[PDB]
């Protein structure tokens, strides 16, 4: 809807550039095409550019060159095949029945592999043109002029189709990797103060977009490796990984934050009377994990390293007046009348459940920080100064 | 090779029907046509089966229908455009360029709205049918004719496509429901045995399974409801929306058997010589929920109703039973000299989140109880007699 432009223009360019391209082939074909012999094969090349146009760069580039690769090993065994059947006359049918059986079987067995799957549209377009390429010829001989004649209208509009996306407005695929490293932080840190403060009271998507990211962002860095250097990326080898890496290390203390979560749906709980008690110590704690995740955040986004001072320091010392307190008032968790109802004890229970479950979040950061640290030294940040 | 050729002789026949299918195209194309009058239009009958030819019978339907809506709609507009061109006498191919690029932004950008994903086929078929029909056909009055001469030959492939694909071995997604069904309920008991194991020892795959697939039981639905009545599943609205919630309900008892393998993997952890105080109660816990899981899944693969006797009554002693000895040796978890280090007093403290734990899991199961309770009659499942 009108809406869904207004809030991200950039779709809105991408179908723009769609049209563009589509009316440049339609006009070289409605007037630059004197030759008649392309006009039996000129619906060829519009073709070729409502498959090929992808978002990113990078996508377009690998999935061409896939593309390509299939359909030329694809012409080649089908102009073999079709070159060997002479030798035994008055049988030609009988035999490419028989090798379009093999084919179709052997094309159609490969991709239903999890390995190789992944690259269908490779093995689609392998298929689709070892039929084509097989009927269509048969007995005129004409086996080679139509694959020549087909290739090199094919390649014009893979051409046009390049050139337009490439030389516009080029939505670049390495940009997005870096847009949701930059987000994550965010989202896991609203996420942990939403828990603390509806535990404390009298989250969902934010852990959930962290957790299950994994594979967008194996894709984006799929795509990333193909793109040219450019803009603030120089390097002829940009680090890539350490972004998965640094995202890896933060999704392992997400974990927590969904166990927490987790936590607070439970059948068990317990009295609001006896949470009242330690109130302060984790709502700094949640304070101090917030503004600490809020400034690795802030300079991932703006590509600095980290300064002299300690950032840890403020977040351990609220962890261990969380354990002080606790350790001073234990009575309050388990039964000290008898020692040698169960829901009574549930709920006595689940307090030092939760506490230990943010001591453990807490305790999880020291691997995000040397994450970032490896990242900020790989990929040559500047000094914050 | 032979590993999914031997262990999964579902795929040779998949691929063996998508050849016999071909064959059969091939050999009908070839022989029984006596001149070649259609030999360029009749590749459109030998390159559908390759599009619409997939695993499951309600795939093929549900894909068949939105092809042939968008196969039927891009037809009808341009023929209902080429007649209206003709008004502009002078501005023919240009008001034909303003058309495509309309049509073109048009369909792209309606094609990237968030909700309508999971259909791109559908609107990549409606803009190469609106180009071929309205470049191919050119001032030569042979809309029409193209028109019918190109949907003449589609319909034969789909026949011979649903033809082989239906009666010679159908695979259906309602025997796959079911089947994951079974698996989930066996993963996730061998998840919850391998926990315990693995916390008292002097799991991962399987709840990794049971919480994310409820896409696949989605898809399996979807393309469930368009099949005929078959085998077991004798009724006209066969239930198939009472097996997602028996699997919502497990993934809703899986969180906790992931959230206990988290707790194995925690960076504080208590020591053995306290850890051994509780192993018998922890194992008859864990004992008593496998069992209960794989006699669930056992009467679940069976269709069969539950008997007269309660089913939760010895795991309900058994979680009481722990409870009981947590208050005999409470001393072991907690500092009672302080009553008014860090490390020393988490490493204590873990020991009670991680039978908490345990008690939430086995106060999960009722509402798994309670939907396959609902799925048993509304199923019309048999007697246990
Ligand atoms: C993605 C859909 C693919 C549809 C393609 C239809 C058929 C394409 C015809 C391709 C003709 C060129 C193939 C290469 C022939 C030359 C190979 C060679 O001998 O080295
Ligand atoms: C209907 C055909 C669709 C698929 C066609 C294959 C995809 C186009 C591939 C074009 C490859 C052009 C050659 C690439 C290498 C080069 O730039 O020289
Ligand atoms: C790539 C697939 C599209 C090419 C085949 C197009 C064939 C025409 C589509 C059906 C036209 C529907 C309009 C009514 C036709 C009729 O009068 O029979
Ligand atoms: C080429 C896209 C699929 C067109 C055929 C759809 C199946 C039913 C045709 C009557």
């Amino acid at each position: 809807a009108w809406e869904m432009g207004v809030s991200d223009p950039r779709k809105i360019v991408f179908s723009a550039k769609i049209g563009l391209a589509l009316t440049i082939v339609a006009l070289l074909i409605f007037y630059q095409e004197p030759n008649p012999d392309l006009s039996r094969y000129s619906v060829w090349a519009i073709l070729t550019v409502v498959v090929v146009f992808e978002f990113t760069i990078g996508a377009t580039l690998s999935k061409g060159f896939n593309r390509a690769l299939g359909t030329l090993s694809a012409g080649g065994l089908a102009l073999g095949m079709a070159e060997l059947s002479t030798l035994f006359g008055d049988w030609e049918e009988i035999f490419c029945t028989l090798s379009i059986f093999c084919i179709g079987f052997l094309a159609t067995f490969m991709k239903l592999y999890p390995s190789m799957k992944a690259y269908e549209y490779g093995f689609r377009v392998f298929l689709l043109t070892y039929c084509y390429i097989l009927i269509s010829g048969f007995r005129t001989g004409q086996f080679i002029e139509v694959a020549i004649s087909r290739f090199l209208l094919i390649a014009l509009g893979a051409g046009v189709s390049l050139g337009v996306n490439m030389f516009i407005y080029p939505i670049w695929a390495g940009e997005d990797l870096h847009n949701l490293v930059v987000k994550n932080f965010m989202n896991v840190a609203t996420s942990l103060e939403g828990c603390v403060n509806g535990y404390l009271r009298c989250v969902y998507k934010g852990y959930r977009s962290a957790v299950e990211s994994t594979s967008q962002e194996e894709s984006l860095m799929s795509f990333a490796i193909w793109e040219p250097p450019h803009g603030p990326y120089k390097s002829f080898n940009y680090p890539w990984k350490n972004y998965v890496k640094l995202s890896g290390a933060l999704k392992h203390c997400a974990f927590t934050v969904m166990a927490l979560h987790g936590c607070i749906l439970s059948e068990i709980q317990a009295p609001e009377e006896r949470r009242q008690v330690f109130r302060q110590e984790l709502q700094r704690v949640g304070v101090e994990g917030a503004k600490l995740l809020r400034e690795l955040g802030e300079k991932v986004k703006k590509m600095e390293k980290l300064g002299p001072v300690d950032l840890l320091f403020e977040v351990h010392l609220a962890a261990e007046e969380l354990q002080h307190k606790i350790d001073k008032k234990s009575y309050l968790l388990v039964n000290s009348e008898c020692w040698e109802k169960t829901y009574e004890s549930a709920s006595a229970l689940s307090l030092a459940t939760f506490a230990s479950l943010l001591i453990e979040f807490v305790a999880r950061l020291q691997n995000v920080v040397d994450a970032f640290k490896e990242l900020s030294q790989k990929a040559n940040f500047k000094e914050p100064e």
